[PDB]
């Protein structure tokens, strides 16, 4: 119900082994961690979470897009991509939220379905 | 070898049923029709070409952005999206071009992979 | 030395009256609050700070896109458009964050200039 | 009446110097030279036309981005970036066609104000 999707702009690729935090805003609005993983030769994390898991809720996808980079070796103007969002509050979709980096921009967009 | 994808930044969904023409420029530099097609519920498009007939030379990914918006609906700014490039220079090569589409804007991209 | 454009991808316009928020990563890993405003006419914030008060550090723009879309009539995907990152001096002085917005999607980029 | 905006999304600064040639949808359906310049160190080009020139129409924006990216000793993979659209009178007056370039992509957007 939550893939991730991330390609280089630089490179013309994937971008491979990108990491990935999920939080979930908690009741006292703090971000609580609720998955995480990292980018597949394809620029694709599957397997985050589970429609049972995937309640309603405001959700951050952070994409670790300066380490990404920097592992490169190659100096980045962002810290991360953060994409925010409420999920599942008319019931449950899936959503892939899909990143296309470059070094000083990004952009993002969402997919979502109705299974 | 050559595949297209497209995205529609309004809805959040695949750009689905919009047109794409392609173009290889000749010897007598006139763009000569290589493939056509519609991109499907997944709002990809394959099958435009084989390996065999995907020789080098400069292609122009033609996408029918208006008659898109205007199916929908909607009066958009952009005639087409039009994407050119040279192709296959280096030896065969596998070709997806992707593009996200909003009313006064598109971006594109490449992922360009070596099998 | 900071200044924020934010664009309509939808109208082909500036992205007017956009409530923008700044802040500055405090040494307790903390966001404290830092310049605010909203975009002009013409899609632009400026004055958000000064020379003296800009100093390195990590920064995060806050850009109000869910009630400019709900103003508009739209239905959007996002809570806000995040933009963080780091102010080093021994780059360019001037900073430019840009935004290019969509109901589901969006686009940032910086100009870094001297 | 008619802007052209270059940035480029690697160094984070105004895509300085791209040629930039602007054309006209001719009655048999050919493209006509109806414009040029190059970028200036802001990344724009101004004067490209006037209002009595600028007519309705279709017409044709042909960024250089491959010399672009040549210049800087990186390899691209677009042979130029095209935006094509249609002036129309009803609309607002100004058109600002920008573009965001990396070596793999780009982004355009226009911004139609009075
Ligand atoms: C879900 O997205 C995908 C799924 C599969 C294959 C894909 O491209 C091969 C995509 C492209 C995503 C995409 C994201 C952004 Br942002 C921009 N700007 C662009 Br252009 C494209
Ligand atoms: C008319 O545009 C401008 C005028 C002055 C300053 C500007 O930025 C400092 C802009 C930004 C343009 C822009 C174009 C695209 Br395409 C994307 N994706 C993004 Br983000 C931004």
């Amino acid at each position: 119900p939550l893939m991730v999707k991330v390609l280089d702009a630089v490179r013309g690729s994937p971008a491979i082994n990108v990491a990935v935090h999920v939080f979930r805003k908690a009741a006292d609005d703090t971000w609580e961690p609720f998955a995480s993983g990292k980018t597949s030769e394809s620029g694709e994390l599957h397997g985050l979470t589970t429609e049972e898991e995937f309640v309603e809720g405001i959700y951050k996808v952070e994409i670790d897009t300066k380490s990404y980079w920097k592992a490169l070796g190659i100096s980045p103007f962002h810290e991360h991509a953060e994409v925010v969002f409420t999920a599942n509050d008319s019931g449950p979709r899936r959503y892939t939220i899909a990143a296309l980096l470059s070094p000083y921009s990004y952009s993002t967009t969402a997919v979502v379905t109705n299974p």
